[PDB]
């Protein structure tokens, strides 16, 4: 019982931490096997920012000018190659505490634990969602570019973001592990600015689901809608359009409450129109987007 | 930039868990150096919990009924004994990634990191706090019991919590490190229940320090309240009093700030009695109990771990 924002355990990814320096800049990068991955603006000064040219930036270093290190100990850099927005960098020697891994590229709505990290050192951890602008809300202070956005499956890590940059709203913008961007951000200091953001629908409706998994159901009435019909009072509250998909996906949370789809959906029609007058779901006094289902799912039962 | 609710990097805790079994009776220890600790109730298989002499049946055990297992191993139990309300087995292998550890009883209102087990394996860490009324409100399915809540202190692990149990309501309780439980509650089947639960005051004023340093800052006011005036509006709304040790503790935050305690408290006042009209505080729609004064230092100012 109870119901918590979960992050995955951190461990997997702590052993892979690393600092790397160039100049008087430093982050973080990510050391699997011989390689250390980190955002390629590492070469940047805060005034390179304003209009960069990576290739041009690059030719100019050495193996030599990267300084990586793990804790207290140098690794000494034999390569370096460029990854779209990312830098790789090859090591000497191995990491023994890689873990199983893949590189994949998460949809915006899904869900995933950030590491936050700064001068290769593990601070916190988090759980967060991909808005569907492709930003995320997150707490990362200077210092922390490089830090990974991961899921843990069995004993597999997947690794599905990589922080980049700050947005003059205060989210945050990154890229997957192949160093190219989630939404239309770039590297340099532009006024570049998010889209306006939705409700992640189907996230709210399995909080909902797990709301009423915990005894938590006065929101809950006899009505019951179509698709077409939630659809069109959602999208006047900025939620994120329903899909037959989508309800699908909700089919075991629905089996497990006995409460039909449609019939939850009918009940968020009406706290979309009415408001939760003060009262409160799961202790929160407004409609929380950022559970999957399977979130939900792994989590109550 | 922006502020969240932050557990700590579990790794150093995910090292130590293994899974510890009696007959059809399976939960999570804890393992430093050649001792495992977990909840004495681990020996009741599939036994009512209802008035169990723990000495006995303690007395009764075997070393080689208990099953130990970290990873594909399993450790060989050498010796046993009970402190508490929990277990402790002696094994033959001293845990190789044994961190740098101390074991802590904490006070209510208190935050700590849950790494959430189950059959031995972390399956998830969340940061909560020690309600006032000596529960925790955890997310735990079955087989969640010996699953531990921890600080760390640069590289140190500071143990604090062991998962015992889940009252009536759905919040839950457990022990120190020592095996003393927090609360009036006991590790058997009876009618025990948590008391009515209060808002920590502290850690609210705390969490409009740090709003107020992220730049924050709309429900500032000019006017400021005695201690007591406070707390007569505030005990009202379900607050715990709120004395002149919590003023001090939370005295670093008003330097940084330059906003005096009593300053902040009226702003707190106001914000009861008058709601938010709507507005959020670091993006937040209610105000915030479970961030202490010391977890807004070290997430605003600094802070890494080794």
């Amino acid at each position: 019982s109870g119901f918590r924002k979960m992050a995955f355990p951190s461990g997997k990814v702590e052993g892979c931490m690393v600092q790397v320096t160039c100049g008087t800049t430093t982050l973080n990068g990510l050391w699997l096997d011989d390689t250390v991955y980190c955002p390629r603006h590492v070469i940047c000064t805060a005034e390179d920012m304003l209009n960069p040219n990576y290739e041009d930036l690059l030719i100019r270093k050495s193996n030599h000018s990267f300084l990586v290190q793990a804790g207290n100990v140098q690794l000494r850099v034999i390569g370096h190659s460029m990854q779209n927005c990312l830098l790789r960098l090859k090591v000497d020697t191995s990491n023994p505490k890689t873990p199983k891994y893949k590189f994949v590229r998460i949809q915006p709505g899904q869900t995933f634990s950030v590491l936050a990290c700064y001068n290769g050192s593990p601070s916190g951890v988090y759980q967060c969602a991909m808005r569907p602008n492709h930003t995320i809300k997150g707490s990362f202070l200077n210092g922390s570019c490089g830090s990974v956005g991961f899921n843990i499956d069995y004993d597999c890590v997947s690794f599905c973001y990589m922080h980049h940059m700050e947005l003059p709203t205060g989210v945050h913008a990154g890229t997957d592990l192949e160093g190219k961007f989630y939404g239309p951000f770039v590297d340099r200091q532009t006024a570049q600015a998010a889209g306006t953001d939705t409700t992640i629908t189907l996230n709210v409706l399995a909080w909902l689901y797990a709301a009423v998994i915990n005894g938590d159901r006065w929101f809950l009435n006899r009505f019951t809608t179509t698709l077409n019909d939630f659809n069109l009072v959602a999208m006047k509250y900025n939620y994120e359009p329903l899909t037959q998909d989508h309800v699908d996906i909700l089919g075991p949370l629905s089996a497990q409450t006995g409460i039909a789809v449609l019939d939850m959906c009918a009940a968020l029609k009406e706290l979309l129109q009415n408001g939760m007058n003060g009262r409160t779901i799961l202790g929160s006094t407004i409609l929380e987007d950022e559970f999957t289902p399977f979130d939900v799912v792994r989590q109550c039962s």
